[PDB]
């Protein structure tokens, strides 16, 4: 009974989804939405309880909603901590983080006169607002984990996010030490490095062409 | 120990926090923002992880990003549901209730040239997106409350919606016996009867005027 993930061959909504469940060791499968009539059906058959995906069938549902399909799979696989005060830290770190992988994901769609304005400020909310708050969670208890000394989701989120961010420019990890030593930790975790090796399920960014030629294959 | 919300004295992404303690019958006590200094000041004394309000103190935290709060008191006072397969469908409609807040909220602080078509898209988006998911979810039940037929996060976070709904278009709601009756059932409740009469903390919508001051008399 593995998990199916409803949403186009890319990472959207749907990749961190994918790395809750690569950490947790669980196998899934997908079904990629390739045309407006792959949607249309979705829609139409009653699966998408807002017309929308990421749509994940999972235990006899069909959950939508990207908080609520992590929020499932957290709890499901213990990766949520273990009691509610961890939960609030736990929930606070993973919407930053959110907030921040919106921002930079967000760069490829902005109107070609703002971008570089655009970019420039998701750069120095990346520097100057988020990498050092998390240095500082790390530095505030010298443990290997971001909380409760033991691997929750938001590790796994915190890894993912760090990825995107060697992406945009590798210079703005160079400052934070912590986080240096917490990627390379993380990543070498079994079911962490098999899902950075390459054949997995791992999605790529995508370039001009390709959210071009999507945006018109669609509504975008 | 009243838990005490830091914010600018307007509805925000506050409301829903404040909608969630009066519904628990939780007093709260309210530290308005109404000056830069304030808010440069919070960031100063190390009150805001990333240098943001929404911020409850509660249980000996400076809880912040809006979720996690939610979640937090939705957890202590047991409005969260019963098990992970509750919280799904609990946390599924909350995601949906956010997203057209949002949308709603966002209007007034759209440009002159945008509103038109911006409003457009909310209303289309209330009537044959949302309010239709939730009128649906009543029907298949047909119980008073939304999940587990007993009063949970979730029932607060639609009322909410409704009035919002009703202030932007009262037409809207008009398609929709079962969400009707359910707002008037919620509302009936003695703690929310109590949060809806005059003189309470809740929040009004801010009209074009105080949005343009607060808009220089801070970044926004
Ligand atoms: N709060 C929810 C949000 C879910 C959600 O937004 N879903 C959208 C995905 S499209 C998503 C989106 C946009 C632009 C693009 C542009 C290029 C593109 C190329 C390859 C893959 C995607 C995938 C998504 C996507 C886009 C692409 C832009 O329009 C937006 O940013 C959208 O959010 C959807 O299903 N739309 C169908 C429709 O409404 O009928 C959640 O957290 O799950
Ligand atoms: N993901 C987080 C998000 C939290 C968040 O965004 N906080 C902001 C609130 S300002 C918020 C915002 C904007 C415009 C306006 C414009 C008019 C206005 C009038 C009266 C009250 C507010 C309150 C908030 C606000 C705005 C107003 C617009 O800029 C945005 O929409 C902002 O999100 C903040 O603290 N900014 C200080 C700063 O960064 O240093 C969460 O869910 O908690």
């Amino acid at each position: 009974g593995k998990p199916v993930l409803h949403y186009f061959n890319a990472r959207g909504r749907m990749e961190c989804i994918r790395w809750l469940l690569a950490a947790a060791g669980v196998e899934f499968e997908e079904k990629f939405i390739q045309s407006p009539e792959d949607l249309e059906k979705l829609k139409k058959d009653g699966n998408l309880m807002f017309d929308q995906v990421p749509m994940v069938e999972i235990d006899g549902m069909k959950l939508v909603q990207t908080r609520a399909i992590l929020n499932y799979i957290a709890t499901k696989y213990d990766l949520y901590g273990k009691d509610m005060k961890e939960r609030a830290l736990i929930d606070m770190y993973t919407e930053g983080i959110l907030d921040l992988t919106e921002m930079i994901g967000q760069l490829v769609l902005c109107p070609p006169d703002q971008r570089e304005a655009k970019t420039a400020l998701a750069k120095d909310r990346t520097k100057n607002r988020y990498l050092p708050a998390f240095e500082k969670v790390l530095k505030s208890h010298g443990q290997d984990y971001l909380v409760g000394n033991r691997l929750t989701r938001v590790d796994v989120h915190l890894l993912e996010l760090l990825l995107y961010v060697e992406e945009l420019d590798a210079s703005l990890l160079t400052p934070f030490p912590l986080l240096k030593a917490f990627k390379s930790r993380i990543s070498s975790l079994p079911n962490v490095k098999k899902f950075l090796q390459p054949g997995s399920q791992r999605k790529p960014p995508l370039d001009a062409k390709q959210i071009e030629e999507a945006r018109k294959v669609f509504k975008f």
